[PDB]
């Protein structure tokens, strides 16, 4: 009967004998146990052994199965996704279906997993009341059978499925079969770009209720023009068999201290002309000066109902978390509380590198708290309803949130072919009921979103109406059918750029200061998806908050994303790497495209991390003269554990310091006059570094923690200094192969041939195991590459351009190489063309000018032709002979740092192991470059100047030809990569060239210079 | 498996193996026939003689049916209701459901109607092409079976039901079996102040189509300021394979001049970051100085829509006539080509004092003219779709058209019951959606409505956006939940009186020149019912009609209703009499509340 009607090929059939959607219920027979959240005895979880068997489709599975366990099944730990335990493989892949289009149908190979449990249930459960079952997520649906008969069927992986089991259970052993599909009409809606995997991968319990029952419950704050005045108005339904003596009760309490309360007998107000509702009630308590919830004060209050008798005997409890807050749309702003909302927001996918899509509560803490330390106020579900978990802790800690109904058809031709399709509205209609339903008392949702990437359809806008009407406390926010339809309450566009227009056909992306102007618009323009975080990226990220600070319609954006998706495998000796698309045989694949995150998929930040940090920061820094103005960004609290630590320091030397606390109200300013700050002797430039430090400990973060700085030069002294006229004349050897310069014990050889310098020597020791040359080339980064889809290529990314153009094969051609003697030093000139099949790229002129003193003057001329693509640097590498440990410099740090992305960085004097100036990307790239260098020191070289620099094991041509980490080996000695430019990086997006204009480099001619000597 | 699975008590399967919903079609195979309406051969209606069972519930059903003919069946006329040939009694109830109210269960005492017919199919028929058979409604629900195997299900009385019948017919004799349940899951829908009946009650057909074939069409037309230009934009769709010499042509005709023509291969503009339609594609035509349709003089065009080859080998023709008219709310009044309506209108019912639910051409004629020659220029579809040849029949005499889903839960309580919970939203979407489908072509429909009674829940509010997007070109009316929510584009109450108020608790009757001024209202006002005329009644009458004349904002109404639903008995000498609710022992009834027709 059951594969006599294919159920999961049936889009009219979701589910069958499945229980209504309501908030979470716990059941508790005790009052003060449902005030102080204490465990239920009345809800049991089923979470641990069960067996498992895996079949190629659901006609393969053996009747015998039903009645009793079968003898090759496995025990597994529930939950879990079949995937990590090796019975089949995980799929990444973006927009294509991982199954042929042909909707409704499925293959008929659907890989089924056959679970199964032996329980026992206590006596006492049987004899009165109604046992229910809740399978919080299964993916993707399922039949359930319960001693050999059959109780339903479910769809929809995101979201909990009940079944009363109440006529099936016996006293003493009890078996569970559930039968999972891998596919089933419900895959036509789940397209998301992320691991496709299945299994019971959320928590089992069982419930015991009463059979006269609470049965939903719904709050809702209502508030005077001041905020001092608020009304909790409750609703309570119930269900069973209505008596006169049945009562509801509602208290409300602040830690220990009721501080509302209200009773009343089941009975609504007439509703219309056949009566009202017998089985509901709403109470309504008034609450003087209440505490409001936001995302920097997380104010929270218990709400406890209970249903009793006249004479007061209980016969159960409920409770939720409430926070007073009001979410508004006016005058084109969105407000919280009155002010209007910055928000400072990342998507988040739920993703564990050796669990797959399980979440535990240990994952959403840790991610919690570097969110926060992070100045992040906001989370974007992407895509779909979270772990019910999830939801409390942003409740506690205080963030928004924005949660998403489970609804992407990314795939489909085109994008709107099942959501502009009446008989897909069922299917879709249940994905965002039960998703208000089982959410909307959460203080910390803010937004309900109608899903992601499917066009837009009529089904939409009925959709969107549906919540508009049933809660209308929140705004509903859509991107799809180009990010402005009448379905979405707030323009919400993805990677649209601050200046630039993208005029696609259709669903153009206007920049977002445009945007806001069109003719008709009153809206406000939240980004549900910017600045795409994959591998080395987030250049140009100061531009989006620069806007967003600007103009007060431009309330923030989502970033792309949290948190890279690489699984991981073991190697022949069991140690493990990161993998990606491709890595597990499945096929076709998206490859690197699932990594995008801000931190590693095991919680270690990449550098990008402080970029976002530094632009999100809650205080914003002025410097006039001896005056420092800080502004606050908050919008609630007082800056009541926040102090000012100040340093003035001059190249690197502190000259002094001091502290200051900060007393700045919300919105406000403090002027902070700085002492008379010390006039020193010697040259060079002094900086001013402020930083704002929280002297104690909060609920997420550790005394200590920085939460904001910045930095600005105050006055320079130039140097007047001639240098000390040394007595010791270099000498200069000539042979037909070489020219050889000797002082002291140093010497240098420039090869005739190449007209380069190809070896160094301090006593008898070669310092160079490849000779100093010019580079124009970079491993090309994720932004470079441009590609979204494995199957597509655009001759637009820059790598293209690089390829077609023959920079990565150009030729160095030698022009001219000379040598001559001055008074006090020796001068080498030469001139190389950089040439590929006839064209001329570059020319390079040089000079090298070695003194008495010991030290090299490099001067560099380079020309670019005007019609070759802009070179990603220009630059000069070698191979050093010898590995040290340390490097020290004098610039930008200390992380890695490029030209548009350098607000984060503080000039100073760094000193770092040789292993933290590599950035370990999954993906291998140019990565780990310091700007603004005017000193480097590393072993016996000192090289001065005002450059950018890498230094590393790995060379560029290594690091291009590698598609993972773990396959890198470390090179002899150490490659030096020294530039006089360097182009950004880009990320606006990762897909169409991204580097804006103020960033290539298209000047056609370059100077610089540097000194080499040793220390 | 049937009896198993019990889809007749179970809100969330309203069909299976049901064919998508569409304008009518005849599928001509030459455009002159086309163009002419004349019969096609590719349509065979099935109505005549079928045999029939009855029995006390699905249960009784002897497994032999499938397979061949009962012995104790007789021989009956489809299409029939069986209450009419004295199977069981006809129920006349108001309000209270004519079941116990336990949704979603039904009583297992379900009477079962078991239909079957023995036809032939052509040879032609079976070697290309897709076969499909129609059922035009049938009341409550059904399992169809063809040569014994199963077929499909349907649900929801008043629209067509559609199956795929290829893989099943054979050369030769073939038999079809109908199971038809009085009650289901869809009966708590369908408590409308009506005579409760059930059966195959409108036609049944074949239709064959080629496997490449005109899916879907929609004619929609758009007008310079003062009516002398406008656009006729016809959308096509197609189902099967696509190739590259597929073309559409659409011709408009008027009587026998060509107007208007427009040919296009497949393809769509592009809709968004996919692409667009690649089995889609739109026509625009300019037609100048076009003759407007209106019920005072209803001018029609013919509009032609060919499926054909580059080369010009026609595949298959598909035909509607056309009328130019915008219907618009500006400024708080209903317009149609750009001047303020005054609605003289009326309620009707399908009803028959001998046939019962039966509708044929002959009494649909006969009513369209006593309603004209008595001054009426509007009807309300008391409360369902109709019979697809009514809207053909409005648009040719012309009457203006309110079109209403199939939906009242007027025996709830409270009202929204039903209509405030989530999970009846799939029943309710698929009586709106299938309706807009069928009849948004005909011009003679002018106004949507979202059903009758059944107070105001967000599943109302859902579906009144749904069809302002896929048809933003007629308003949509409710009155449900006290007459002005947000679900109407149209302030529209029952029984208010001119200048009393009536005010109930929570849905306040005010009185109708009170209304209009209430702050922040806006909305023009029209009567979806008013003046009950039971027996000897319309006092009052003149009252109205003056407020309609002197307040341009009240447009006018619909009376309550055009027919009395009275039956005939018989009596000892078989002299036929006028009988009403409790004459045929039903009970619980509501007696004479059933006649309250102006004729
Ligand atoms: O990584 C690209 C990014 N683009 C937009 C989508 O919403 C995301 O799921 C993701 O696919
Ligand atoms: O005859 C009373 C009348 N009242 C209003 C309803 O809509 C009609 O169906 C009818 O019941
Ligand atoms: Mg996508
Ligand atoms: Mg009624």
């Amino acid at each position: 009967v059951v594969l006599q009607r294919r159920d999961w090929e049936n889009p009219g059939v979701t589910q069958l004998n499945r229980l209504a959607a309501h908030p979470p219920f716990a059941s508790w027979r005790n009052s003060e146990e449902a005030r102080t959240d204490r465990p239920s005895q009345q809800l049991r979880s089923l979470n641990g052994e069960w067996r498992f068997a895996w079949f190629p489709a659901p006609e393969a599975v053996p009747e015998s199965w039903l009645e009793c366990d079968l003898p090759e099944a496995d025990t597994v730990v529930v939950p879990s996704n079949w995937q990590m335990h090796g019975y089949d493989a995980p799929i990444y892949t973006n927009v294509t279906y991982p199954i042929t289009v042909n909707p409704p149908f499925v293959p008929t190979e659907n890989p089924t997993g056959c679970y199964s449990l032996t329980f026992n249930v206590d006596e006492s459960w049987l004899q009165e009341g109604q046992t229910r079952i809740i399978f919080d997520g299964v993916n993707s649906a399922f039949h359930l059978w319960c001693n050999g008969r059959w109780v339903g069927y479910g769809q929809d992986s995101r979201l909990p499925s009940e079944f009363d089991l109440s006529a099936f259970l016996r006293a003493g052993e009890n078996r569970l079969a559930v039968m999972v599909l891998r596919w089933s009409d419900g895959s036509y809606l789940e397209d998301q770009d992320m691991w496709r995997m299945s299994g019971i991968f959320r928590d089992v319990s069982l419930l015991h209720k009463p059979t006269t029952q609470i049965s939903d419950f719904h709050v809702a704050t209502r508030f005077n023009d001041d905020f001092s005045r608020a009304v909790l108005e409750a609703e309570v339904q119930m269900c069973g068999e209505l008596r006169d003596y049945l009562r509801v009760t509602v208290s409300l309490w602040q830690g220990e201290t009721q501080v509302a309360s209200g009773t009343a007998p089941f009975g609504g107000e007439i509703i219309d002309e056949r009566g009202g509702y017998a089985d509901r009630v709403t109470l309504r308590l008034n609450v003087e000066n209440p505490k409001l919830w936001s995302a920097e004060i997380p104010n929270l209050y218990r709400a406890v109902v209970e249903l009793h008798t006249a004479d007061g005997t209980l016969i159960e409890a409920e409770a939720c978390d409430v926070g007073f807050r009001e979410v508004r749309i006016e005058n084109g702003l969105l407000l919280l509380n009155g002010k209007p909302l910055l928000i400072r927001g990342v998507n988040r996918h739920e993703h564990h590198p050796l669990h797959g899509q399980v979440m535990d509560e240990q994952t959403m803490v840790q991610d919690i708290l570097l969110m926060k330390q992070n100045n992040f106020n906001a989370v974007r579900c992407s895509h779909y309803p979270n772990h019910p978990l999830w939801y409390t802790l942003c409740d506690r800690y205080g963030l928004y949130v924005v949660d998403e109904a489970n609804i992407e058809t990314h795939g489909m031709v085109p994008m709107n072919r099942l959501t502009d399709d009446p008989r897909w509205l069922p299917a879709m209609s249940e994905r965002v009921t039960r998703m208000v339903q089982r959410d909307r008392n959460h203080p910390s949702v803010i937004i309900w979103s109608l899903g992601n990437e499917s066009g837009h359809g009529a089904n939409h806008d009925a959709l969107y109406r549906w919540i508009k009407s049933v809660d209308p406390s929140r705004p509903v926010q859509y991107e799809g059918g180009g990010a402005d339809t009448t379905a979405t309450d707030i323009i919400c566009p993805m990677y649209a750029r601050v200046d630039e227009d993208q005029p696609f056909p259709a669903v153009p992306k206007w920049s977002i200061k445009k945007w806001l102007s069109l003719p008709g618009e009153t809206r406000p323009l939240i980004l549900c998806e910017y600045a795409h975080a994959m591998g080395n990226s987030l250049g140009g990220f100061a531009k989006y908050w620069q806007a967003f600070r600007q103009y007060p319609r431009l309330q923030g954006g989502f970033v792309w994303d949290w948190v890279d998706q690489s699984l991981i495998k073991y190697d022949e000796n069991g140690n493990p790497w990161s993998a990606y698309g491709g890595d597990f045989g499945d096929t076709p694949n998206d490859r690197q495209f699932c990594m995008n995150g801000l931190v590693f998929a095991d919680r270690t930040p990449h550098p990008a991390l402080t970029e976002a940090k530094h632009q999100q920061q809650f205080f914003q820094f002025r410097l006039s003269g001896q005056t420092i103005e800080v502004t606050s960004e908050y919008l609630f609290r007082h800056s009541d554990n926040e102090l000012l630590h100040w340093m003035v320091a001059l190249d690197g030397k502190p000259l002094a310091s001091g502290e200051v606390p900060l007393d700045v109200a919300p919105q406000g300013k403090q002027l902070i006059e700085l002492p008379e700050l010390p006039q020193p002797e010697s040259a060079g430039q002094l900086w001013l570094t402020v930083r704002v430090v929280q002297p104690n400990a909060t609920a997420w973060s550790e005394a200590g923690h920085i939460s904001a700085w910045q930095q600005w030069r105050l006055a320079e002294n130039l140097s007047v200094t001639l240098p000390a006229a040394s007595h010791a004349i270099p000498h200069l050897t000539t042979s037909e192969m070489d020219f050889c310069i000797e002082l002291g014990n140093k010497r240098w050889q420039f090869n005739r041939q190449s007209g380069f310098l190809s070896q160094m020597w301090i006593g008898d020791k070669k310092q160079l195991l490849t000779p100093l040359r010019d580079q124009f080339t970079r491993a090309p980064l994720d932004n470079d590459i441009g590609v979204s889809e494995a199957t597509r290529i655009d001759p637009n990314a820059w790598v293209e351009r690089w390829k077609a153009a023959g920079h990565y094969q150009a030729e160095a051609a030698l022009l001219q190489c000379t040598a001559d003697t001055l008074a006090d030093a020796v001068l080498i000139t030469t001139a190389h063309a950089w040439q590929h099949q006839g064209k001329t790229l570059f020319i390079s002129r040089k000079t090298y000018r070695i003194d008495g003193s010991g030290q090299m003057a490099i001067t560099v001329d380079v020309e670019v032709a005007s019609d070759t693509p802009h070179p990603a640097r220009i630059g000069l590498n070698c191979q050093l002979a010898q590995v040290a440990e340390r490097v020290n410099w004098l610039g930008l740090g200390p992380q890695e740092n490029y030209p548009d992305r350098l607000t984060a960085a503080c000039f100073d004097r760094w000193d770092l192991p040789l292993s933290d100036m590599y950035t370990p990307y999954v993906f291998p790239s140019e990565n780990g470059l310091r700007c603004g260098t005017r000193e480097l020191n590393y072993g016996p070289h000192q090289w001065r100047g005002d450059f950018q620099f890498n230094i590393s094991r790995y060379s560029q041509q290594q690091l291009m030809e590698t598609s993972h980490r773990h396959l890198l080996h470390a090179e002899e000695g150490t490659w030096l990569n020294i530039d006089g430019f360097h182009m950004g990086i880009g990320g606006d997006d990762s897909w169409s060239p991204s580097v804006s204009a103020e960033f290539q480099l298209s000047a056609g001619r370059y100077h610089y210079q540097l000194v080499w000597c040793q220390k």
